[PDB]
């Protein structure tokens, strides 16, 4: 399915704070009724893939919020039907077998190890004795956080549904892990599937069909990758002008970002 905005403007309600605490003053922006999102547009045809990103704290996961119906949009449209599909910047593991985690509520065996495969996650469990049948305990607490976010990802990837959001799950140091998993995970096995990616990496910009970028709970830009280097020229010269900006750290990349974007107001 398609997912349009249009014109779509959100505004701190209680209870968003400690919801948005857990997924990663606030009875403050509540009381004077501020803004987290104002005037976003985007209109996402189905298959495609949209990339968010930009500044820190800009209302990238806010907007996921939005779509998940846990922020209610004041005014403007939101159409969009149909399952959504979420995962978390946060990778939650629970008591049970790799296998286990990824598999909703039925077991197929193609699928599964399609996503296994695509997530990258053969390399993680040739490592283990019993493979995926390996046993985790709540958090998975002695894996690496890129290992917990690939399962935590194939659990949402695996989960039929017409919209998919991934926020964020490619902000680890394995760096050349999450080259691979984006290519075969969320442009080859997903190529048909509706999806927005959180991200911090231009590469994953280059590659989307639309590319939505939040600066302090507004629209910054939103159109192609073509479109952002000629309409937003300040901002693509500096960003492009890296060597391997992905290969930076993830908060070195959201500084960047950051600081460009407050640069270019
Ligand atoms: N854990 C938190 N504690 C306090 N305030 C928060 C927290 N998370 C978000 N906020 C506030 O809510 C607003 C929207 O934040 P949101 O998490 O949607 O932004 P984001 O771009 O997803 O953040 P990040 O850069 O961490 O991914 C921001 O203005 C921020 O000030
Ligand atoms: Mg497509
Ligand atoms: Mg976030």
């Amino acid at each position: 399915t398609g997912i349009i905005m249009e014109n779509v403007t959100a505004f701190w309600e209680e209870g968003f704070g400690e919801l948005l605490e857990k997924v990663q003053s606030f009875s403050h922006l509540c009381l004077v009724g501020n803004p987290v999102l104002k005037n976003i547009n985007l209109n996402i045809e189905k298959g495609e893939m949209l990339a968010i990103t930009g500044s820190t704290g800009s209302g990238k996961t806010s907007l996921l919020m939005l779509i998940l119906g846990e922020l209610e949009a004041s005014e403007g449209i939101i159409k969009h039907s149909g399952r959504v599909s979420f995962c978390s910047q946060f990778s939650w593991i629970m008591p049970g077998t790799i296998k286990e985690n990824i598999i909703g509520v039925s077991y197929d065996e193609y699928r599964y190890k399609s996503v296994v495969k695509a997530c990258q996650l053969q390399q993680d469990i040739t490592k283990f004795a019993e493979q995926d049948n390996t046993v985790l305990g709540e958090g998975g607490v002695t894996l690496s956080g890129g290992q917990r976010a690939r399962i935590s990802l194939a659990r949402a990837v695996y989960k039929d549904a017409d919209l998919y959001l991934l926020d964020s799950p490619f902000g680890y140091l394995d760096v050349f892990t999450e080259e691979q998993v984006f290519e075969s995970c969320v442009c080859k096995l997903m190529a048909n599937k509706t999806r927005i990616l959180v991200t911090s990496k231009m590469e994953h910009l280059r590659k989307a069909d639309k590319i939505l970028i939040l600066h302090q709970g507004s629209s910054y830009f939103y159109g192609t990758f073509s479109e952002l280097q000629s309409l937003r020229p300040d901002f693509s010269s500096k960003l492009m002008g890296y060597d391997t900006f992905d290969q930076f750290t993830e908060e070195r990349r959201s500084s960047i970002l950051t600081e460009t974007l407050r640069r270019f107001s």
